[PDB]
């Protein structure tokens, strides 16, 4: 989460899915849309084509906010349903 050879404008973020192996630490320039970690997710768990649903904070992510739209910081941690 805070290794120190992480870039300080980076969020490292922890992406959980339904089950323990459906997991990813993905780390994302503040400047990234959600977007980029939603389908980063998909593409490296095989997931694509599922319709998953990524949640932070209890809301659903369109994709299209910025971290610092919804407060989301390093560290924090994104639920994906389905």
């Amino acid at each position: 989460m805070h290794h120190h050879h992480h870039h300080s404008q980076q969020l490292q973020l922890r992406v959980q899915g339904k089950e323990k192996h459906q997991t990813l630490e993905v780390s994302l320039s503040r400047d990234s849309p959600l977007k980029t970690l939603m389908s980063h997710y998909e593409e490296a768990m095989g997931l694509s084509g599922r319709k998953l649903s990524f949640f932070f904070d209890g809301t659903k992510l369109s994709g299209r906010e910025l971290p610092a739209d919804l407060g989301m910081e390093s560290g924090d941690l994104i639920e994906v349903w389905g």
